[PDB]
């Protein structure tokens, strides 16, 4: 009975184009877009992603439809089909410990979704500044396999944990094997044994390596693996065989892969970046009352031929003042009255 | 002057003498080169007496082109310079035509409206890219002392027409697309209601309709932002940057339109 015809005025952000990257993200390097002043559609997103699974927190289904957000943030991975079961609100497990960390006071919805492993990649970058800086390189592995992590530590600024050679001749004994450590940071802390024995991932007593066994937040990415100390030795050049404390698992499920989608609205009922999905329903004309680009009315619709529009005039009025006619930006229908 | 945020003040200097000139071409709208078609109505044949915003019949522009080079006043940016935005405007622009390497750019100012230039409200701005008209609807930081920068033969300064970490709390952002080897450009904006209302032309023919945008808040002033180029001058060239601008007021007009619905001969009812 009512026919709803408005051109927007913001653009589509396309949050399902994004989702369908050809560039997957990993569990540890997960990704993620401030989509904003833009207009999404529940339908269309659920239809054309293939889903699998849908859920949310502290806010309902149907309240997502029509209601206005200022910001949307969609932090993705692919999904470790191994450790499915630690993506649970208010875990603890390998997942959130080393990697994105779900939110749970905001309103926040998950979803797990299949994509085709045709033509598809995945990226696992490694997001760290101090690991990037004592020659870190890659982990070498197949395609179809995402890079995870449940350890997680940091470092200081000026902290070198491959020890500078001068440290390491006057400690006749207990010496650790390390090249030149670079300039503007301490050497490593240490006949004098070092710390941090055996290895930075598993210590006797936290208070005596200074590598600080760190969580991660909402937002927050792991600042780097446990890198072993003694383990590198060229400038301090690091073998990537001295980065432990990382998985990997394979996401093979029906021949397909799973990603993983955590959506966080800030801007309860406010902004914006509104959902176009209780007005736009119908969206077919059949040959009532309209509203049709803030004109309303009600009168019958037919179809006719005409060629007399421009690129900007849809609807058609006469001298009186009275609207005859109009263009339907969807699907290039003119409708007469 | 515009805003109230610190940007830059490596060159700025002051000034003495600037008069902005007074072309000598009068307003004719007989042929239908200062009117618009109405926001998304077709005629045919027809007679349409208009009651809207217009400008005077028969009256002179002023130019509030502004270029540098090196240094830029900031008696530039205080009045009159920053007129009153009563009504609305119609400017005419000068489409700088460069040609480089053998291939041609089109150049002119930018556009800039506001209220009070603050964060806490409202502005629109109106962006020329190259062949693309950015139009942007924002709460906007404006700088002190606005300039846009030369991206076709370069710039010493850089380009500094707002401050925002973030994108800002937007209600309209479009872009459109211009025929870049033209000669002078016609845009028409006004405010009616608490709705801001523009359109755009290329060529000497009536501007056809861009958007308009409920704000509820009343805008103040308007602004021609400068242009900072290198190699458009006296010495390398001799074509410069003309925007011309005209007051709107409220007054009636007739429009005739034929067959198809191209507007024809346009009258004012002020003899
Ligand atoms: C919205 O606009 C307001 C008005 O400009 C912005 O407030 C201004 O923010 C700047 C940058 O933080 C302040 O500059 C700083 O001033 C202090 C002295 O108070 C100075 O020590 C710093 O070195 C720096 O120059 C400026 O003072 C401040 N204005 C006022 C009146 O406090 C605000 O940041 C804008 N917000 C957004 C989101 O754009
Ligand atoms: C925008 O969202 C609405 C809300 O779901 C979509 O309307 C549905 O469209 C599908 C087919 O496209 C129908 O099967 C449903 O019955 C519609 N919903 C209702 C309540 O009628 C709409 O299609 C979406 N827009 C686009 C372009 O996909
Ligand atoms: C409705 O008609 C317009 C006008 O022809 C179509 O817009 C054209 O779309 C094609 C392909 O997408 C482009 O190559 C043209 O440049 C477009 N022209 C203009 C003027 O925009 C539009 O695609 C049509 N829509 C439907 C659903 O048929
Ligand atoms: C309107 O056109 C401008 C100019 O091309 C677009 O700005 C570009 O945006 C892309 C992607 O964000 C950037 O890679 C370019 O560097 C931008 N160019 C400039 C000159 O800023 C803008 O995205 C367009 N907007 C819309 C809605 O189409
Ligand atoms: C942009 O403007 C130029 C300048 O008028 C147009 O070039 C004209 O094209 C017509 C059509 O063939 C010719 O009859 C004129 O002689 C051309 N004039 C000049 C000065 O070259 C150009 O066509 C316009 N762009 C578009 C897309 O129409
Ligand atoms: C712009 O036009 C002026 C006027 O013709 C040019 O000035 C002349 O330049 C030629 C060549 O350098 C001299 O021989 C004349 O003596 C100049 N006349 C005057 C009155 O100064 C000027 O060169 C032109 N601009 C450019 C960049 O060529
Ligand atoms: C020829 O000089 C121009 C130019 O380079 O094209 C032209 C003109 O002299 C002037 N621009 C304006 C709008 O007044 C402008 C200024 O006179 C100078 O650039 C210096 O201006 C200041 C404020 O220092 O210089
Ligand atoms: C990659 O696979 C997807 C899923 O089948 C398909 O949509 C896309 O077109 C493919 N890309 C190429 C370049 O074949
Ligand atoms: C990666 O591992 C494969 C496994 O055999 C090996 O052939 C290849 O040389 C390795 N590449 C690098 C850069 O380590
Ligand atoms: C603006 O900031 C610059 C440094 O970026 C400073 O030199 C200048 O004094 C500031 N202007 C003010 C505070 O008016
Ligand atoms: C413009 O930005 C570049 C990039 O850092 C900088 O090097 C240059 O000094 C800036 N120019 C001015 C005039 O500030």
């Amino acid at each position: 009975a009512t026919v709803y015809r408005r051109i927007p005025n913001l653009p589509d952000c396309d949050i399902d184009n994004w989702l369908n990257n050809v560039s997957v993200p990993s569990p540890l390097n997960w990704e993620r877009r401030i989509f904003s002043n833009c207009n999404f559609n529940l339908s269309t997103l659920l239809r054309l992603v293939h889903v699998d699974s849908f859920s949310c927190n502290n806010l309902d289904k149907s309240k997502i439809f029509g209601s206005c957000f200022n910001s949307i943030t969609v932090d993705k991975f692919a999904i470790p089909n191994r450790r499915r079961d630690d993506l649970q609100l208010g875990s603890s497990g390998f997942l959130q410990s080393s990697n994105y960390k779900i939110d749970i006071s905001s309103s926040s919805c998950q979803l797990y979704y299949s994509l085709p492993l045709v033509n598809v990649t995945i990226n696992n970058f490694n997001p760290s500044s101090w690991n990037r800086r004592y020659g870190f390189g890659s982990f070498n592995l197949s395609s179809y396999d995402v890079v995870y992590s449940d350890h997680c530590f940091s470092v200081n600024s000026d902290f070198c944990p491959c020890a500078d050679p001068s440290v390491v001749n006057s400690c006749a004994k207990s010496k650790p094997p390390s090249a030149i450590c670079p300039a503007g940071t301490k050497y490593r802390h240490c006949w004098c044994r070092c710390s941090c024995l055996p290895d930075p991932i598993s210590t006797y007593s936290p208070n005596t390596c200074p590598q600080k066994k760190v969580v991660v937040g909402i937002g927050e990415h792991c600042p780097g693996l446990g890198i072993n100390e003694e383990k590198c030795g060229s400038s301090c050049f690091c073998s990537p065989d001295a980065f432990l404390g990382w998985s990997f698992d394979s996401c093979i499920s029906n021949n397909r892969c799973n990603i993983f989608s955590n959506f966080i609205f800030n801007g309860i009922n406010s902004g914006t970046t509104c959902s176009n999905d209780l007005l736009y329903s119908n969206t077919e004309i059949s040959t009532v009352n309209y509203d049709l680009y803030g004109i309303t009315g009600q009168g019958i619709f037919k179809e006719v031929s005409a060629a007399y529009y421009n690129n900007w005039q849809n609807l058609l009025y006469d001298s009186n003042g009275n609207i005859i006619g109009f263009k339907d930006f969807l699907t290039n229908k003119t409708y007469t009255i």
